[PDB]
């Protein structure tokens, strides 16, 4: 059933899948594109064929609790698919939405200078961005945000919030303004 | 409901607890001795008072999936209690059984020398041990196992299996025999 996960570019993410049938059993994880990344073969975790192969995981450790995660390390925006956990006779449907958030300028600005933060995302993503400032000021945005010209006081870690469904991803860039 | 976890002395363990009610909510974890170790205060994880305080955890990261683990790092036999996950109106009852497995001799033995492996455990533990040898030989035991005298060939990583309920813990000690 339709559970969503929003992740962050570079950061690591984990999708939940629970059995609750006799405790240590066999599962599968596949991308909507029907190809699998993982399952436990015997007592072996096989990573069939996939872009993620060198990057996907699970914890052997919890399989006895009927917990069969999918750990996708070092995220790419692109990894933004529908993934499916498979346990004997049931499917878990969880989608990941990979975000990025640039400073197509830098962090080491100057008084008067403008600033442009840009939102990297998978398509199908209908995010609403809200960056707040070092001394609490909004900045509404689409896929591109812009600070006309900043001045001394808003030196500090800004806070962005890629607000999508309930689930939201907050980002923190530190900004340096000088003169 | 009565779920069990067998852990290993020193090693790290994780107890599973899942909600499945509106996705990001408030939980608690307490030892049968009724005192809590953790819960999420607001969006803060408070570690009340406990032996484990400096050692207990959870992943903030999955609370949005209704997953409220209990990560107890660096295990002590003693940490062998009944722990309870608490979510609004329900309890998860999971017990951890902390094991240890010594070589009250060493690893660097000699031909003819005897060997004694000893099982560290919480009381209430009704384990059945089975150590196999480097060239597959049993050794049944209670809380103490003994190799009369070993000879050259059983140099290698032995495999013990603290077999309790379904759930079992396997251990591997490497043995060196010389002459």
């Amino acid at each position: 059933t339709k559970k969503v996960v929003l992740g962050k570019k570079g950061d690591t993410v984990e999708l939940t899948c629970t059995a609750s049938q006799k405790k240590s059993i066999q599962f599968h994880w596949k991308n909507s594109n029907q190809i699998k990344i993982l399952g436990n073969q015997g007592s072996f975790l096989t990573k069939g064929p996939s872009k993620l192969n060198d990057r996907a995981d699970s914890r052997r450790s919890l399989w006895d609790q009927g917990n069969f995660p999918l750990i996708i390390k070092n995220l790419k925006i692109e990894d933004s698919d529908t993934y499916i956990c498979e346990v004997e006779d049931q499917k878990e449907e969880v989608q990941l939405l990979v975000f990025g958030l640039t400073a197509n300028s830098d962090t080491h600005l100057l008084q008067g200078q403008s600033l442009t933060l840009t939102l990297e995302s998978p398509p199908g993503s209908s995010p609403s961005v809200q960056c707040r400032s070092p001394r609490g000021k909004n900045i509404q945005g689409g896929k591109t945000l812009s600070v006309s010209q900043l001045e001394l006081q808003d030196s500090g870690t800004w806070t962005c919030t890629v607000l999508q469904n309930q689930k939201k991803v907050e980002f923190k860039i530190d900004i340096v303004v000088l003169a």
